[PDB]
């Protein structure tokens, strides 16, 4: 009885920077032609909706955030025949158009359609689906999951298993996917290597993970704070360090505990500094680091290019390297056989009405995720 | 008989930097256990011989430079096992040592024993074995070409086909394999691809020989010298561009006229701002830049970390990656077996005593490659 209608719902509108999220009703138009409309069921909290908070990410505001979460399709817009109502989904905030250089290419996985390099908090088409106090509220990265109900294009969204637990499957939408692919896919660890993981967050959680499950020997967990290093070793760490306690710098520190340096380094925190440690901490002839970490607006760092020319290997990566509506489905299969564990990821729980208390979470230094269910 | 007394011969003397050469007499002690005498037959002129003039690469002055070249065994210390006096060889400017964790490593070239990284200017053993009006000369990346004698370690030298021709084969010394193996071993260019190559001197136009030997369908030249085209189209350039040509960077040039960015691209000439622009015109999400020029000593580039974590990789190699002892002995095979050119490469043939001038011809533009002869 929704179908074609407008929609009243309550969302989590982020009206101005460095401010509290304000829970309210936002009208959300029905879909057009090759979108689908979604009632959310989960969505986890990321840094990255965080830095879209402090101005870490500049994205148009007013703006519904959110982009790691699970939902059911309320209704399909004409054209649509990648999902049907009453289908579990996971909105894809890196799109898969399927059509574009990237998209046919065998390694890429950052499609031309997507909304992060240059954001413009819209759909595919230009436009705005959410209303609130009579006001146009921008999308972002196509997903826009702080809301009872979203509406994203076609190419932003996978149909996934049936019988999937929405409430734990949702981290495939970003974090864990995102750090386990970062490691498997982009990184391609290997079998008996040393690791180091700067950022023990969701996504170093899960970066380890993938450490672990491609066979390293040594995996070097890497933060400022210490209480991360208990569940780093759970889920994979063998060794934790702080860089505070050191009298030099954390590369050579790295350097030293690796009799040369890291095969493997990932930068999973979003600092210019830490991006270059953890790109010099990686072995000069043949190490390779992957930046996961999202950088500060428009900020330039500088580094050596020594480093580089002696032989190593520097990379970043979106969403782990994954081709999105390929691999999601794929990855909660994989989750629902036990091939990997989302569980180790999630602190708390919490109902939607409290996101301001999950981010609260956050920004201590006390959660890895809290999921939050509408 | 020269074997165990001291030669006295001619050498280019570098006493101080931005200074010429002094063609002049030396004294070469005989070598040490595990060293080789060689009586060069020809060495290249190679830019990052003029980086040391220039002082744009730092090493220990007075100095015999000269690190791409061909000559014949004079004598060996003891416990040589893998060259004897009146085999060809050239040395290696990158060592192989065999022992180290790179060149144990499936992937690493840059063998822990060079003396590039942090160059002292002398033997392994911490000496020099040149002696000029009574003062001690540095060593050269432990090769010292630009002299009718000198003493390399074991590990910086392979035994090369006895029919070679040395006036053509010391290229495989430097720059030939360097370009080569940059395009072939270290950014795998693939078939169809395009590539864009910054810089068409002497290893500029060897990497293009490796794009075009690797099947790229498209390559595309870029120097400020006009003069350089026509020898870059020959060995396999598609298109050249000259930036000084254009209004807008030429990374927007050629992001456009790769239709979104090339698949390869190779900095070729030295400079941090080529550099940056060679990684920015790669394809954001799958594009590979692999750095082959020498940066000027103790410069920092600055680039924003979004070029990488769209999914850019960025490298940078010595000596084309190629595990130089294995390596420099097969590409001569190769190389009598016309597997590839060297002659497009050579622009000027001097006797050694003429080296001033070959510098002169390198820094105005006007040469390749110039091959000293004794
Ligand atoms: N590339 C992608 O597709 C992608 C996906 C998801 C998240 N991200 C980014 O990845 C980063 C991590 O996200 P997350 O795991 O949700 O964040 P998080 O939970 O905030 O974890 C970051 C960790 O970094 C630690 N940290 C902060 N400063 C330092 C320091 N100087 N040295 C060492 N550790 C430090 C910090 O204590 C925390 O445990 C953020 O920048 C995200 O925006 C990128
Ligand atoms: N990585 C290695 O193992 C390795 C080996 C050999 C050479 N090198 C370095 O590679 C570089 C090239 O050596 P080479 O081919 O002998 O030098 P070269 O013959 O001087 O060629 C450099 C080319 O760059 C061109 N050039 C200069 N400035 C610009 C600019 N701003 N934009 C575009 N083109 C420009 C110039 O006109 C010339 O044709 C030097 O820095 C060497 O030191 C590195
Ligand atoms: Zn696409
Ligand atoms: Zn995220
Ligand atoms: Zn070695
Ligand atoms: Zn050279």
């Amino acid at each position: 009885s929704t179908a074609g209608k407008v929609i009243k719902c309550k969302a989590a509108v982020l009206w101005e920077e460095k401010k509290p999220f304000s829970i309210e009703e936002v009208e959300v138009a029905p879909p057009k032609a090759h979108e689908v409309r979604i009632k959310m069921v989960a969505t986890g909290i990321c840094r990255t909706d965080d830095h879209v908070v402090s101005g870490t990410l500049v994205t148009p505001l007013p703006v519904i955030a959110g982009h790691e979460a699970a939902g059911i399709v309320e209704s399909i817009g004409e054209g649509v025949t990648t999902v049907r109502p009453g289908d579990k989904v996971i909105p894809l905030f890196t799109p898969q158009c399927g059509k574009c250089r990237v998209c046919k290419h065998p390694e890429g996985n950052f499609c031309l359609k997507n909304d992060l390099s240059m954001p413009r908090g819209t759909m595919q088409d230009g436009t705005s689906r959410f209303t609130c106090r009579g006001k146009p509220i921008h999308h972002f990265l196509g997903t826009s999951t702080f809301s009872q109900y979203t509406v994203v294009d076609e190419i932003s969204v996978a149909k996934i298993d049936a019988a999937s637990p929405l409430e734990k499957v949702c981290l495939i939408g970003c974090g864990f996917s995102t750090g386990y692919g970062s490691a498997v896919k982009v990184a391609k660890v290997t079998q008996g290597s040393t690791c180091a993981v700067f950022g023990l967050g969701g996504v170093g959680l899960s970066v380890i993970m993938g450490c672990k499950a491609a066979g390293a020997a040594r995996i070097i967990g890497v933060d400022i704070n210490k209480d991360k290093f208990a569940k780093a070793k759970e889920v994979g760490a063998t060794e934790c360090v702080n860089p505070q306690d050191y009298k030099k710098p954390i590369q050579e520190v790295l350097t030293e505990m690796s009799n040369g340096g890291v095969d493997f380094s990932f930068e999973v925190i979003g600092r210019l500094d830490t991006m270059v440690t953890a790109l010099s901490c990686c072995q000069e002839a043949y190490g390779v680091s992957v930046i996961v970490g999202v950088p500060p607006d428009s900020q330039n760092l500088s580094m050596n290019p020594m480093l580089l020319l002696s032989g190593r290997t520097w990379k970043g990566a979106i969403f782990g390297g994954f081709k999105s509506k390929d691999s999601v489905p794929k990855l909660v299969a994989d989750f629902m056989a036990k091939k990997f564990a989302l569980d180790p990821l999630i602190t708390h729980v919490l109902p939607f009405e409290k996101i301001n208390e999950g981010f609260d979470l956050l920004r201590s230094g006390e959660s890895i995720r809290t999921i939050l269910t509408f």
